[PDB]
C-alpha cells in the first residue's frame, strides 16, 4: 500500500525531454545518427556530463568540454562539422522549449490531495548561463507543489546509482514497497525496481498516468477540471506599514513584477483573493494582497470617520509612499470595487490600472440625498440596517462560524434574501443555526475568517457604510471628471444586490471600459468562479497594465 | 523667529520651470510671443486652467480645452497655426524636462534638520496621462522630505486666492510672522506677504538660497557635501517569512523593479544599510534588507549546527521561493558578503548577481585545516576567541552600549586592536567603559542596534564563527567551480582584518570579476563611505544587473 510518489523532471513533469533535442538536431542538420549523442555521454561516469550532473562543475563550465567532445566524436564520425554552430545555441533553445507538463502535475497534486507524499528526483545542473531565470521559473513553479526537490548537483549523486535511491527513502521515510517511481529512462528505473519499488516507464503521459491511477486506486485521467492553487496562510510573506500613529496597514506579497494592490470587500480578507494572488504571481505580477482597515491584521480604529472614502484612499497612497511604490495597479471587489473607482477619479498619478468584479463605479447624484437614492431600490436595504452602531455587530458576532457559512455561499444556495432585513430586523432571522457548508468553501477556510474576525469584530468593517453623507460630499468633487486611465469592469450574472444592469451608464465616465462578464456567478466572485476570474484579469493585465 | 519653511514646487523645487516652455516653443517655432501663453490663461479664474488646477477636471480633460484657446488666441492672433503640433506633445516633453533642483532640496533638509516645519505648496493638476508615472516618481521623491505636501487639485482652492494661504497656516500650525515662503510667481507671494508672512521672490536658486540663510541664520549655501537619506525604522514596510517550522525570517522592504537582496555582517542589522536602502530604491530597485539569521526581529535558534553555511543558503533560497521571487541581486557585506559568495557558487540560477563590499571570496584549502589557516595570520585571532560558547557572548552582552560604541568607529578613532584578543582574554580589555561616540554614528543609532540585541543576544550571530569545520566540508565540492554570473568584490583601504590584499587571487575563480575600491575606509563600509558606497553599487547594478 503506496503512500509517495516520485516523479522525474525531463520527460515526465516537463516536456519535451531534452534527449530528443539532440537527436532532432542531428536530423535536422543531417550530421551522421547518435553522433551528437555521443558527444554527450564520452568517459561516461568520469566524464564532463557526470561531473556536470553531481554539481562538480557549473554548466558554462561544461559547455566547451561538450563542445570538446565534438571535435573527436566527429574525428571518429569522420563527418564535416558546421560553423555558425553553437552547442551552447542548442541548449538555449531545447531548455527555453521545455515546459511543465499539466496533466502530469495534475496527477501529481491529487495524489499529494489524498494523502500522498510527493517527490521530485531529477539529475540536474548548476545552471550559471545568462538565460538561467527562465529554467528557475519552471523550477520555482513546480518545487511549490512537492514535498521535496532532490537534484543530483546538489546531492552529488546520479541516476542511476544506487546511493541516490536509497538516500529518496530516507528522505520520504518510507519502505521502498510503499513507493510509486516514474522515469522515462529504463536505465534509471532498473534500481528502484530492485528495491522493490513500485515502478512506470513513462513514454506518453495517458499510458503512464493508466499505470499510475490502476495501481494507485485514486482517478488521476479524466478527472473534473482542477481549482486553481490557493495559498496557505502560514507560507506566505507577511507585510506590515504604519500609514499614520494609530493606523497599521498588514498584506501578503507574493512574485516579481509590476505591483498589483487586491482590495476585498465586506466582510472579507486578504484571504478572499487566495486563487488569484498565485495565478497573478505566476503570470508576472508582484502581488499585494490587502488586509483593509478594520479587519484581519490591520488596525481597526473604533470612529465612524476613520472610515470615510476619503481618509481610506488618502491611507491607500501613504501605504504605496511607504513601500516606495510610485504606482500599483488597483484591483477591487464590493467595498474594494468602490474604493478602486476612487483611487482612479482622485490620485489618476498613483494608479497604473483599475480593475472591478461586481461593483459598479457609482457616480454622486447632485441635488437627490444618498439615503433617498439607496431608499429608492429594495436591494439596498440591507445598509439600512448597518446604519445604527452596535445592532449589526451584536447579531454578526454572536456566532462567527454561522456568520460566514450563511453569507459565503453559490447563487443556488443562497439562504437569506437581504431585503425585508430591517423589517425581518435580521439578516439571518430566516437562517439555520448551523448552516450547510457551501461547496465553495471548505471547514478550514470557514475557520480561517473566525479567527480573523475574533481579533477585531465587524464594528470598522460596519463603519464603511456608515460614512455615506460625507462619501456624497467628497465624490461631488469628482463630478466633472473622467476615468481616463485603464480600467476593467467585470460583472456577474448572478449577483442580486450588484447587479449587472447597474453598470450600463458607467461608459459615460469612463469612455475606453473593457469588460469581463462571468455566468453563474454569485456575489463572492473570486471563490465561486476561480479559473474564469483569473483568465479575465490576466488577459487584461497583459494587453493594459505591461 | 521662523520655524516654518514653504516652497513652491515649479521653478523652486523642480527646474526649469514649465513656465518657459511656452515661450521656448514660442521662440523655437517663431509664433506671436506670449501666444501660446494666452491660451493657457482664456478666462482666467473661470478658465480651463484654473478648473484644472482647482481638481474641477483631469489633464487629459483640459488638453482639448486649452487646445480649444489655440483656435481663437490665433484667430485674434491673426497668425497660421501649424500640423504636426501637439499641446499633449510639448507638455510631455516639458514635464519630463522637470528634473529636482538639488541645492533647493538641500536647503530643505538642512531647515527641517534644524527643527525646521517644511512644506510644499503648489498648484498642480490631476494627471491621467499615459506617460504619468514620471511625474509621480518625481513627487514620491521630493514628498518624503517635508512634512506637508499642498497640492491645489486636492484642496480644491489655487495660488493666488487668500483661503489656501489660511489653509496653509493652519495645517503649519503656526502664525504668519513664524513662516518663511519661496515662490518664482510674483502675483504668488503677495497675499503671504499681507499675513505677515516673510517671502523670498526666487528667480536664481544661489539669491533665494542668500536671502534664506541671512533671514533663517542657518547656513544652506556652501555647506559641507551632506549625507545621503537614512531610514526611519518606524516608517518602513517590515516583512516576516517563515523559511521552516521554527525559522521566521524578518526583512525591510522599498522600492519597486528587480529584487536586491542586503546581507548584513557581524554583529550588525538590516539597518546597517540605511545609506543604501532609499538610494538603491530611488535608482529603480526593489531592495529587500534581511535581518539574518540569529538578528534582531529573525529568529534565533540555539543550536550551533543552525549557522552553518549550508543551513544559512538553503534559507535563504526558501525565503525566495516564499517570496515568489525566481532571482535576485545578492549583496552583502562581511559575514554577508561569506555567504553571498557561496549563494553564487551553490545556487546560480536564484543569482541575478553578486556583490561583496570588504569580504573577499575564499576558496577552501583542501589538505589544510581551516583552524591551521585561520591560525596562519593574526589578523583572525578574534575568532579563535569566538569559538568556546558563552565567553564571547558574555563579554558582548554585559554593556550593548559599549559594544556598539567600541565596535562601530571609522579607522582612525578605533579603540581595538583585534590581536592579542585571545591573549589580552578580551575583546574591550584595552577599552573604556564609557567610549567616545563616533563620527559615523548619533546615540540614537547606538540606541537602535542595543533594542536589536536585548532580544536574542550574541550566541545565534557567533555562532556563524562556529561552524568552521563544516563550512570547510561543504566549499570543498564547489572546489571544481567557478563564478561566472556578473559579480563584484569592492575593497576597503583601511579594513585591517579583510584587507583589499587577501582578494588578489579572486580573478582566477572569478574570471569576469569587476571592482570598486574605497580610500580611507574602516571595516564599516556602508555607514562610513555611504555617497562611495552607493555611487558603486548603482553604477554597478545599472551596467551588469538591468
Ligand atoms: N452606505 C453607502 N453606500 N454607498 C456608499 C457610497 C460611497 C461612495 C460612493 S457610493 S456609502
Ligand atoms: N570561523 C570561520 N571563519 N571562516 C569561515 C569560513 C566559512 C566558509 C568559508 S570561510 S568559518
Amino acid at each position: 500500500t503506496l503512500r509517495a510518489a516520485v516523479f522525474d523532471l525531463d520527460g515526465v513533469l516537463a516536456l519535451p525531454a531534452v534527449f530528443g533535442v539532440l537527436g532532432r538536431t542531428e536530423e535536422a542538420l543531417a550530421l551522421p545518427r547518435g553522433l551528437l549523442n555521443d558527444a554527450f555521454q564520452k568517459g561516461g561516469p568520469e566524464g564532463a556530463t557526470t561531473r556536470l550532473m553531481k554539481g562538480e562543475i557549473t554548466l558554462s563550465q561544461w559547455i566547451p568540454l561538450m563542445e570538446e567532445n565534438c571535435r573527436k566524436c566527429s574525428e571518429t564520425a569522420k563527418v564535416c562539422l558546421p560553423k555558425n554552430f553553437s552547442i551552447k545555441e542548442i541548449f538555449d533553445k531545447a531548455i527555453s522549449a521545455r515546459k511543465i507538463n499539466r496533466p502530469m502535475l495534475q496527477a501529481a497534486l491529487m495524489l499529494r490531495k489524498k494523502g500522498f507524499t510527493t517527490a521530485i528526483l531529477t539529475n540536474t545542473w548548476l545552471d550559471d548561463r545568462a538565460e538561467r531565470d527562465g529554467l528557475a521559473q519552471l523550477m520555482c513553479e513546480l518545487k511549490m507543489h512537492f514535498d521535496f526537490l532532490i537534484e543530483s548537483c546538489q546531492v552529488g549523486m546520479v541516476k542511476p546509482e544506487p546511493q541516490i535511491y536509497k538516500f529518496l527513502l530516507d528522505t520520504l521515510k518510507a519502505s521502498p514497497s510503499e513507493v510509486v517511481f516514474l522515469d522515462d529512462i529504463g536505465a534509471n528505473l532498473k534500481p528502484a525496481r530492485d528495491l522493490g519499488m513500485v515502478t512506470i516507464l513513462v513514454q506518453d503521459t495517458d499510458t503512464a498516468l493508466k499505470e499510475l491511477e490502476k495501481v494507485t486506486g485514486i482517478q488521476l485521467l479524466n478527472t473534473p477540471a482542477p481549482l486553481p492553487t490557493s495559498c496557505n496562510p502560514s507560507d506566505m510573506s507577511h507585510g506590515y506599514v504604519t500609514v499614520k500613529p494609530r493606523v497599521r496597514l498588514h498584506f501578503v506579497e507574493l512574485g516579481s513584477g509590476p505591483a498589483v494592490c487586491l482590495c476585498h470587500g465586506f466582510p472579507e480578507s486578504w484571504y478572499s483573493w487566495r486563487y488569484q494572488i498565485p495565478a497573478l504571481a505566476q503570470a508576472g505580477y508582484r502581488v499585494l494582497a490587502m488586509d483593509m482597515k478594520g479587519y484581519g491584521e490591520s488596525s481597526a480604529p473604533p470612529e465612524i470617520e476613520e472610515y470615510c472614502m476619503e481618509v481610506l484612499c488618502k491611507e491607500m497612497v501613504t501605504f504605496l509612499d511607504k513601500l516606495g511604490l510610485s504606482q500599483a495597479v488597483f484591483i477591487g471587489h464590493d467595498w474594494g470595487g468602490m474604493l478602486v473607482w476612487y483611487m482612479a477619479l482622485f490620485y489618476p498619478e498613483r494608479v497604473r490600472a483599475v480593475a472591478s468584479l461586481n461593483t459598479p463605479f457609482i457616480p454622486a447624484n447632485p441635488n437627490m440625498s444618498p439615503l433617498e437614492s439607496i431608499k429608492a431600490n429594495p436591494v439596498f436595504d440591507y445598509q439600512l440596517y448597518f446604519q445604527e452602531p452596535g445592532v449589526a455587530e451584536a447579531e454578526l458576532e454572536q456566532n462567527l462560524s454561522r456568520t460566514f457559512k450563511s453569507l459565503f455561499r453559490a447563487s443556488d444556495e443562497s439562504v437569506l434574501s437581504m431585503h425585508k432585513v430591517c423589517e425581518a430586523g435580521g439578516l439571518f432571522v430566516n437562517s439555520p443555526e448551523e448552516p450547510s457548508l457551501s461547496r465553495m468553501v471548505t471547514e478550514e477556510e470557514i475557520q480561517f475568517y473566525v479567527q480573523q474576525f475574533k481579533k477585531s469584530g465587524f464594528r470598522g468593517p460596519l463603519n464603511w457604510y456608515r460614512n455615506m453623507e460625507r462619501n456624497w460630499k467628497w465624490a461631488c468633487k469628482s463630478l466633472g471628471r473622467k476615468i481616463l486611465i485603464p480600467a476593467l469592469m467585470v460583472t456577474a450574472e448572478k449577483d442580486f444586490v450588484l447587479v449587472p444592469q447597474m453598470s450600463q451608464h458607467m461608459e459615460d465616465w469612463i469612455p475606453h471600459l473593457k469588460r469581463g462578464h462571468i455566468e453563474d456567478c454569485g456575489h463572492w466572485t473570486q471563490m465561486d468562479k476561480p479559473t474564469e476570474v483569473n483568465q479575465i484579469l490576466i488577459k487584461w493585465l497583459d494587453s493594459d497594465a505591461r
